[PDB]
């Protein structure tokens, strides 16, 4: 705090690898300007004005890691401020004790963050001081490939892919920051208290945010950070290099998983403890100039296309929010159709939160959300389309508010593009046949011993394997013989699905000759690509049928 | 006149994609004229052991040779058309007409190099000019075989991984000229005496005729270059629409054995088609486009998953070249030697003529003695049942009865197909009953009867829901749609069940003896078998 200092400050990306932001907070240690590292916990950035109990361990888990690791490597002059209050108010008493050269940010492309980034802004402009934005949340920029489409952000998959190939691969993962030769602050311990510094990092307990609807079903755990991030990153890694040695994908892999362990990244990637640009390159450099011919999903292998599309899906509804504040829902939002959704039927509704709706598939994922926090994607695709076009005919609002609140990721981009480019896509007709809306025959193939179901709806434990996905069918001595009556111990089915596709698929239809142009909305590409999506494989499309 | 150069044919019956025509036509402006010659000595061209089918497609790519000759000379070319033993009919056509060159397309298989060393010693005698010109293949197979360390590669990721290092093959060569070609009328009695055809010859005149059946055979083929050309540019067009669509429908990856006279195999086989000119044509609409989508398990990008199939058919080209024993066991370094059963010629009879019990098994080899072109999941089938997946009988049962009532019939692609499928101890995928039984694939290729009904006509009164399993019909309904056990259709001559059961023993004895695979012919991997046999990958 010699001649001033620089301000890193932390909202998304909470690491220290591939944080340009970072690098240009420690561009003037030759000049004596020290570096303050700062977490503002002012009621919704980072996710936090919808949380549940397991994302907000998540986000302080990955707080303590910046925390733990600044310290590992500044002999403890290093520590993570983490504040509580407006941002403007504290950056601007803050500038009072030390001059503030430059406050380094990450991009939030996403439109609900304009106005924090934007009050911040000004008050740079009042103060005369530089705020730098650098671009790393993402694998391009969002307003180079927008600009590239004519203005207007692709709406389809393909359309995505087609613009970025123009613009030419994402730019590389930044060099290691190095904090051996940093200084830090030192300021008033009154001032600390007035600015309201934590001294100790908080607990989800503070922000009135305890244990939810289920407690906790301690069978997948997850823990935040950067450290894990990378551990998963270099786990995966090898598998995929087993693969690639391979040439070839075994049958298990290619199957959808759901008795797993925590794996997944796409934690890490929302709250930028992973890097996306490291996770692409480092798919990259593992495949490139080696030739293959097996696929994966419909998906070539060649080159990490099978892995790299993922993240690139990521990157499609990041962007197809940019400035469009109304994404979230569907009045003002133009690239949404205007479906005629039921009136809200919350009695309904709670039966679908709390995993009460008598589909065993659906209630043991629904279950696994609020106490987990982690669906697998062919579980949140049962789920979406049985609450919107397959079984309820609710509006998927209602949906993404409740995946916002109990999911580890729940970017709010990427989670409100996927209900609606799996609900609200009424010209893609294959989305409404009961092959892929219907749990119980997906309760089969996902779930083929009952091991999922009765894990997360323990009440049917005891029921043989040959009544697990249908408890319904037994009789009314077996029901009390297995403990499970159907109507007390496990609830009935709170809709009939084999009239409800039929009311749905006709009142789809009749949006379509009322709607003979398609207008511009988010759908998918054609009916291959909701193979993909859905992980079918080996009976979907146009003449594909039940074989 | 004064000289005169001969362009021999025996495969490559084609104008376009021939490098040894070029060479015949390169002293052109000498005053050397050309000379077309097929010769009917008794084996080329896949003579020897030959039905009608195949004999009626020759003689129709020599028709096409002989009319397009014409239409570029006015009258003035035409194919001579002989029958005799090579080396006495060029040394006799040397003392009419001087040869400075004699000009043909090689043949890679050992069972042609005696015919062709014959020619070798005859020109280096009144020295004539010989040469020889690759086409027949997408490489030259010695510096296939070279690279590998001088030995074939026996799998076919070995293959793709020799070839890559070579690079890519040749492209086609530029079109003939012969408008402005001369060629001889050589003296009447030595027309006579060289017994050189007037007319194309027929069938019959090689005591050939018209099959068992004969008369199932609407589906029929032509042979002939330029119509082997309207087909390549009929798919062409197929493979551009999914090329614009980004990726295969459905109805499109899966099998079709109800379609039309589609395949170009036969076309491959005689040379009707330029293999270069099928691959780079593929090459050339696939370039510079990035897809991800696929077609079975394979890429669709650089057009991989139509390259990949005239790359199967290079591969067990080149895998015969220095082995004359790869059509039979005995003697055979990269075929394992298994105990297979003593010849039964009742069984085999009942294979042949499609009488087994099997429905699909029956309609496959009923379809091939009058037509003789089946799909390849089909070949897989009868090829299965008659040896490790069925009747136990050994491969060089089926690979003489392919090679004589095929279309196509290559000595080595037929013969390394066999062994692929049949003689692959170490892959054990290859005993799982979703290959070894055909009544599961009836249901999954035909599953309305369709296909079934009008190969096995005794059928046709069957419902669909007992056409694959006719024997599970009670009494009544054998009467009802009349179709009795015994007198209709013939009792499942095996005990399928059983078979599979007693063939999977004797593997698993095969693997406990050789404690060492030694180097065979044999799938490369697992997932090779699930896209060979057309499964779910
Ligand atoms: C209703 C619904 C809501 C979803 N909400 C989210 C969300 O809030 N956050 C989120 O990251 N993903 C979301 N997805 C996508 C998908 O469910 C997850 O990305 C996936 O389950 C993560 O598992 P994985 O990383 O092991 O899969 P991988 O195949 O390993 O995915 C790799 C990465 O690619 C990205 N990705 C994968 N699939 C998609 C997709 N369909 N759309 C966008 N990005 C994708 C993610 O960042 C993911 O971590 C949602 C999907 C649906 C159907
Ligand atoms: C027991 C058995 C015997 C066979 N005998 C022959 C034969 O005598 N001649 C022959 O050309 N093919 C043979 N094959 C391969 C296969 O049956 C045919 O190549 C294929 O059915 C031709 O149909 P298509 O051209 O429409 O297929 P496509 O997929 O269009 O094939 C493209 C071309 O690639 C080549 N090709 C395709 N598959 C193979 C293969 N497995 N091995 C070698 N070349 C291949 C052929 O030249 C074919 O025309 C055999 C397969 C089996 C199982
Ligand atoms: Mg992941
Ligand atoms: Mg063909
Ligand atoms: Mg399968």
């Amino acid at each position: 705090a010699t001649r001033g200092a620089n301000v890193i400050w932390f909202r998304h990306g909470l690491r220290l690898h591939d944080n340009p932001a970072l690098l240009a907070a420690l561009a003037d240690k030759d000049q004596g300007i020290a570096l303050i590292p700062v977490f503002i916990f002012d009621g919704e950035s980072a996710g936090t004005k919808n949380v549940g109990y397991n994302r907000m361990r998540f986000l302080l888990d990955s707080l303590q890691d910046i925390d733990d690791q600044l310290q590992a490597a500044t002999d403890g002059r290093g520590r993570l401020l983490v504040f509580e209050g407006e941002p403007a108010y504290i950056f601007r008493r803050l500038h009072e004790q030390v001059r503030l050269h430059r406050i380094c940010i990450e991009q939030d492309c996403e439109p609900i963050w304009n106005e924090r980034d934007e009050s911040i802004r000004s008050l740079c402009r009042e103060l005369n001081i530089d705020f730098v934005e650098k671009v790393s949340h993402t694998l391009w920029d969002p307003q180079l490939v927008i600009e590239t489409n004519g203005g207007i952000p692709p709406l389809t998959y393909q359309m995505f892919l087609h613009t970025v190939q123009i613009i030419g691969l994402p730019p590389r993962p930044t060099a290691d920051a190095r904090l051996e030769d940093a200084t830090f602050v030192e300021l008033d311990p009154e001032f600390c208290r007035s600015l309201k510094l934590f001294e100790q990092l908080p607990t989800p307990e503070h922000f009135n945010v305890y244990g939810d609807n289920m407690g906790f079903l301690a069978k997948i755990n997850w823990r935040g950070g950067e450290t894990q991030a990378l551990l998963l990153l270099d786990e995966r890694l090898k598998v995929e290099q087993h693969a690639f040695e391979r040439g070839f994908y075994l049958p298990n892999q290619a199957l959808p998983n759901i008795h797993d362990s925590p794996k997944s990244m796409s934690a890490h990637l929302r709250f930028g403890c992973l890097s996306v640009r490291r996770f692409y390159w480092s798919v990259h450099d593992l495949f490139k100039n080696v030739q293959l011919r097996a696929c994966v999903r419909g998906v070539q292998m060649t080159g990490g296309a099978h892995i790299t599309g993922q993240l690139i899906w990521r990157e499609y509804f990041y962007t197809m929010s940019v400035n469009n504040p109304n994404y979230d829902r569907m009045e003002g939002n133009d690239i949404c159709l205007s479906i005629p959704w039921a009136k809200p039927n919350e009695n309904l509704l709670q039966s679908w939160r709390l995993g009460q709706t008598g589909f065993p598939l659906i209630d043991g994922a629904m279950r696994q959300l609020l106490a987990e926090g982690w669906l697998h994607h062919t579980l949140r695709n049962t789920v979406a389309t049985f609450l919107t076009r397959g079984g309820l005919w609710q509006s998927w609002e209602h949906g993404l508010q409740h995946f916002l609140k109990y999911l580890l990721d729940a970017d709010w981009s990427v989670c409100a593009g996927n209900w609606m480019w799996v609900s609200s896509s009424a010209f893609e007709r294959l989305l409404d046949s009961s092959l892929v809306t219907c749990p119980v025959a997906l309760a089969k193939r996902l779930d083929p011993d009952g091991t999922y179901i009765k894990q997360y709806v323990p009440e049917l434990m005891n029921v043989p394997k040959e009544f697990v996905h249908e408890p319904w069918r037994m009789s009314a001595e077996q029901q009390e013989q297995y403990e499970c009556l159907i109507g007390v111990h496990y609830p009935e089915r709170i809709i009939d699905l084999s009239m409800a596709v039929k009311r749905n698929m006709l009142a789809m239809k009749s949006l379509r000759n009322s709607l003979i142009t398609p207008p511009p909305h988010c759908r998918p590409s054609n009916e291959e690509e909701v193979r993909q999506f859905f992980w079918l494989a080996d009976l979907p499309g146009t003449g594909g049928g039940g074989c």
